[PDB]
């Protein structure tokens, strides 16, 4: 499976700042196994596909569902493919967890993406009280498995594990953590879909990684890479890619 | 002195470089006149790009924008990120936001005092609906909301205040110049009453109301009515002659 690496530059967004991002992302040494994709805020998504070396990909935050009137919503995946981006992310934990998008709402956005030809970054993610209440293989399951009806090609689809409490409250992974978690996530691909699909699906992770605390996190089986939050803005999400 | 007429196009579209660029192409190309200061407000996806095809004479506009901000940046687009992007206006209370997402007019006024505190201008959007005119309260309603932006407002000077009747709007009911030019007296009125004077004399209020290049005239010719606030036949080469009447 290649290395995968996501970007999430969730930020208020300037064209100074962005392009010093992007500078240093273009002079940058993308591994051979690696594919790269960088997510920025919405109105500076053609800024950055024009910017940025056709090496990296760029993906929207988000999109909104078949269109219903109401074009002061969400960016379409018609206009995400026309400015040039190639990927989604779709279920992000700000979206599921302050915006309150629905599980339901999620599913549906995954398959009008791939529908309007989109890649799709799909996330998941146990809550804290969750993950100590023993129902974070329940509920992540349940996260996939709405994922997956909405899910005929894989190719396409990239799966990312977000356990919330990862970010924004007082605990931490690890590269044995993450294993776990990513771990069963291939074994439910495996049963549910195909033992090709699970082979084949990138499963990366996205609590809280760092510089210092990527290279573990890689070297495990099941992890294929990580969605950086904060880390996405600093030069050490150069480190991070490789 | 006369208040200068105001033409925004309000570009509410499943956004493309190549129709919205052909859009512009054809403002480019038109004889828009030094008389009237001209606003587009595309999808925020295209809120540079616009800016990088328009001409500089056209002011370029967001469809929205948040208040202060914590947290949460795949949320609304900011004002700074507005500006940076070379959008000089915002339009804020549209009916569409009101009605159908449910801002508040709380919300309304923190976006409209975070907003001009950034240095944009605003376009405030007000109306009442269906319901809100038969029983009598046109101008409760629009007072009201009024209210809740001037609260909000130190400096008109960046101000265009919307009127939308909401009520004629997909309801099958139609506003006539007639009943535009009666709420729109009276805005200028609550204005007069409750700001001053010259306020009230050099503030544009706008109509947000049906206009197409056959009623846009007639319209521009009430005395209370400085403008539009341009929906579906902004999309349109009519825009043109919205834009000259």
């Amino acid at each position: 499976r290649k290395f995968f690496v996501g970007g999430n530059w969730k930020m208020d967004g300037r064209k100074q700042s962005l392009g010093e991002l992007i500078g240093t992302l273009n002079a940058a040494k993308v591994p051979a196994d690696t594919e790269v994709v960088c997510a920025p805020p919405t109105a500076y998504i053609d800024f950055a596909r024009q910017k940025l070396d056709p090496k990296i990909a760029v993906a929207a935050q988000n999109c909104y569902k078949v269109t219903n009137g109401a074009f002061t919503g969400e960016i379409s995946p018609g206009m995400i493919k026309d400015c040039g981006a190639t990927w989604v992310v779709l279920g992000h934990s700000e979206r599921r967890h302050v915006f309150g998008e629905s599980d339901e709402l999620i599913g549906q956005k995954v398959a009008h993406a791939l529908a309007e030809g989109l890649g799709v970054i799909a996330c998941i993610g146990e809550k804290l009280d969750e993950r100590e209440a023993g129902i974070t293989e329940k509920v992540v399951f349940e996260q996939t498995k709405v994922i997956a009806d909405n899910v005929k090609d894989w190719s396409k689809v990239v799966l990312a594990y977000e356990p919330v409490w990862a970010i924004g409250t007082g605990k931490t992974a690890t590269p044995q953590q993450a294993q776990e978690v990513h771990e069963k996530l291939r074994g439910w691909l495996k049963s549910n879909v195909s033992d090709a699909v699970a082979q084949s699906t990138r499963i990366i992770y996205g609590g809280s990684v760092t510089g210092a605390t990527c290279k573990e996190l890689a070297s495990q089986p099941d992890v294929d890479g990580f969605l950086v939050g904060g880390a996405s803005l600093k030069p050490e999400f150069v480190d991070i890619i490789n």
